[PDB]
């Protein structure tokens, strides 16, 4: 009939025209590196839902405290071979194509996320994963964006002590 999730309390990753609803289902293994099931769904549009550990707290964190977030300027060119070039700061490798089903489990260089507390990756910014900055939405019309914080799903772990 129907199924369900494994683990709760997970960061949504969905978008205001990507479409993505799915989250960051994840299931702690025993292995190596991390087993995982962080990928979204439900979109459609070769747009991006998240990126890489690339933020400050989960939708906690305006503009004062070292932005983060990606690098570089707007620069909004891009160009596979062009006088100009472009970098932007990579591009994650989860922008729709497959249903969003881009889970990451296989070699990892310390992704202790089984350790026993979900993910005790703190550091730094834990595990940081900002749904925004990307889509490519060919519609221009409607309510597209291309570029617009929305949604987030940073948690990166918090620990401090004397």
């Amino acid at each position: 009939v129907v199924e369900t999730s494994a683990f709760g309390h997970h960061v949504q990753l969905v978008n205001r025209e990507g479409k993505a609803v799915g989250f960051i289902e994840i299931k702690e293994s025993d292995d190596e590196g991390l087993d995982i099931h962080i990928s979204a769904n439900s979109l459609r549009p070769g747009a991006s839902l998240g990126f890489h550990i690339y933020e400050k707290g989960s939708c906690v964190r305006p503009d004062f405290e070292s932005a983060g977030g990606p690098f570089n300027p707007l620069n909004k060119e891009h160009g596979f071979n062009n006088p100009m070039g472009h970098h932007a700061g990579d591009l994650p490798n989860l922008e729709v194509g497959a249903d969003g089903k881009v889970d990451v489990i296989m070699n990892a260089p310390d992704t202790s996320l089984k350790k026993g507390s979900k993910l005790n990756i703190l550091d730094e910014d834990g595990s940081a994963f900002i749904i925004h900055e990307q889509a490519d939405d060919y519609l221009t019309n409607p309510s597209g964006n291309s570029g617009a914080r929305i949604v987030c799903g940073a948690l990166l772990g918090n620990n401090e002590k004397q």
